[PDB]
């Protein structure tokens, strides 16, 4: 039917595919979304940037509680259930019987038209990458996909074989649900032995990129390479970092840096090698964006970008301040709409700054922290942040989080597999980790991205390794005494409060929930003997 036949996506339970629209370029699919004739969520409208803009719906974000796993005897012993052992998470069992029933709705629903087929890889390294086929009767959807995963070249595309294959039904909803015990009728269903992810009700954009950072989350570590949450960049000495965070915490603003070639804003591995980016595109917030603050993100929205739930006014220009549809507005960009990036592979050797980015809602933690090896496993495993975002945040939230390894809505493994190889990549390249507060102080405002660049560019330069230091009790964070371009009075939390003793109040709450959160680690000799690095009261 154009590419790939007819009779291929029959074997996937597929039938009377009408026509095949095999890997669209952009040209295509920038005609496909301002057909004229397109109604309801397919509609894409075009922008006075360049840019066409969809409105994905209700779902404005992930959907946690409609994630499932079929439980079967590839993945019963290995992975992280959500009803096993000690261990809050969204890997929700589901039965071989419900997901053929998933899988009748959703086939049945992509039968008889015509679909958008996708074909692209995820991991920029040839050993370790899955090559990944998307359907989709929705043509913004199929663009998702293309700026986001890495397009393979007409080579590659000629003996591609598909290790995944990712079916988007999103049209389409599961009518028995009371009666399979089911969150709702919707549902982002996985299936290890057959390869598959099925995404059913929500338009939502994130659910196919979010899904394959999960099934790689699964892979990686298992053959002792990390998978991270993390954007990453490299200086032009060679010289890697990585920044550890959850959503709308600073990963991809403070990535994106013109003094460094960017690796990519969100999700990358760590072999033998160094750091891959797992992706060919980033996936960037919009709410309140300002083109003086983010000149980079700002250019990246032209032609072939795609906006997501963002306000378009009658003449076409957009009001990125406006969330009242949501606050988790969003574009998507194929990597190479910025300008200073690592190509024609995007990767780079071996880290030697980790970063782990933290959105502090109680003002509590200070702006900068060199970590020492235990506080560093500590806090990884801890995941203290902010979820600001993930499906609308900044103003429904900042809801205070721990979210394990700064990820565990991905994880399928354990967090502690995660903790060990990192530890383990950490250790070969003598990497040093921070703790950076990218949320709040004694203010009640956010620290300025002013200050907070300065303070990413003294931990890059090393200025910060050469600072006098003092310990902040409780937390025994070790904290510069002074630091060039940083105001000296925010390097101290307690500054920014009229009285360090309240400062101390808030500190203590925040303490205990640390404690309270990380009893459920200390069954281990290790997670018992990594409480001494935590707060202390
Ligand atoms: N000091 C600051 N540092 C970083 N970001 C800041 C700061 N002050 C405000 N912000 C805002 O916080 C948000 C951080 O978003 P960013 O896209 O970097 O999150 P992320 O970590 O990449 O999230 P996700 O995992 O959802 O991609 C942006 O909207 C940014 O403008
Ligand atoms: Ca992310
Ligand atoms: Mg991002």
């Amino acid at each position: 039917n154009n590419g790939l036949t007819p009779q291929e996506l029959e074997a996937y339970g597929i039938s009377d595919v009408h026509d095949i629209v095999y890997n669209p370029s952009y040209d295509l699919l920038y005609q496909e979304e301002l057909d004229p004739s397109l109604t309801g969520y397919e509609r894409g409208v075009l922008t006075n940037l360049g840019a066409v803009a969809v409105d994905t719906g209700i779902f404005t974000g992930r959907s946690p509680k409609d994630k499932y796993i079929v439980r079967d005897d590839t993945t019963r012993d290995t992975f992280w259930w959500a009803d096993k052992g000690k261990g809050k998470n969204d890997n929700k069992p589901l039965s071989p019987e419900t997901w053929q029933h998933l899988k009748g709705l959703v086939t049945r629903q992509l039968s008889g038209k015509r679909l958008f087929v996708v074909d692209a890889f995820c991991g920029a390294n040839p050993d370790t990458r899955l090559s990944v086929r998307f359907i989709t009767e929705v043509a913004w959807q199929a663009h998702f996909v293309k700026n986001m995963f890495i397009r393979p070249s007409d080579e590659e595309l000629a003996g591609f074989k598909p290790d995944f294959i990712v079916m988007n039904g999103a049209k389409c909803t599961n009518p028995q649900w009371k009666e399979q015990g089911l969150n709702s009728e919707n549902f982002v269903a996985f299936n290890l032995t057959e390869r598959m992810q099925l995404i059913g009700g929500t338009w939502y954009g994130g659910e196919m990129k979010k899904g394959m950072f999960s099934m790689m989350n699964y892979l990686l570590p298992l053959k002792g390479i990390a998978s991270m949450h993390c954007s990453a960049n490299v200086g032009e000495k060679g010289d890697v970092a990585v920044f550890f965070g959850l959503s709308g915490t600073g990963k991809t603003t403070l990535s994106t840096d013109p003094k460094r070639r960017l690796i990519g804003d969100d999700e990358h591995g760590w072999d033998d090698d160094g750091v891959f980016n797992f992706e060919g595109g980033c996936y960037a917030k919009t709410i309140k964006l300002s083109k003086e603050a983010e000149p980079e993100i700002y250019n990246a929205i032209r032609r072939d970008a795609l906006l997501e739930n963002v306000t378009v006014r009658e003449d076409g220009t957009i009001d990125f301040d406006d969330g009242s549809k949501t606050e988790n507005t969003r574009v998507s960009y194929p990597i190479y709409h910025i300008d200073n990036i690592v190509k024609p592979v995007s990767k780079a050797g071996h880290a030697t700054k980790v970063i782990f980015l933290t959105a502090d809602a109680f003002g509590v933690l200070p702006p900068v922290s060199r970590l020492t090896a235990d506080q560093t496993q500590y806090h990884f495993l801890s995941g203290f942040t902010a979820k600001l975002a993930g499906t609308e945040r900044g103003i429904t939230e900042p809801t205070p989080t721990f979210s394990a390894c700064f990820g565990a809505a991905f994880l399928s493994l354990h967090p502690t597999q995660y903790a060990e190889v990192l530890v383990k990549r950490m250790q070969a390249a003598g990497a040093q980790a921070y703790l950076v507060n990218t949320g709040w102080n004694g203010t009640g405002k956010r620290i300025s991205i002013k200050d907070t660049r300065a303070i990413i560019d003294a931990i890059l330069n090393g200025s910060l390794d050469n600072a006098e230091t003092f310990t902040l009790p409780m937390f025994n964070l070790a904290i510069p005494t002074e630091l060039p371009g940083v105001d000296t009075k925010i390097l101290d939390p307690r500054n920014t409060y009229a009285s360090p003793e309240q400062w101390q109040e808030k500190a203590e709450t925040l303490a205990k929930l640390f404690i309270d959160n990380f009893d459920k680690y200390t069954d281990t000799p290790a997670g018992a003997a990594l409480v001494a690095a935590g707060p202390k009261l």
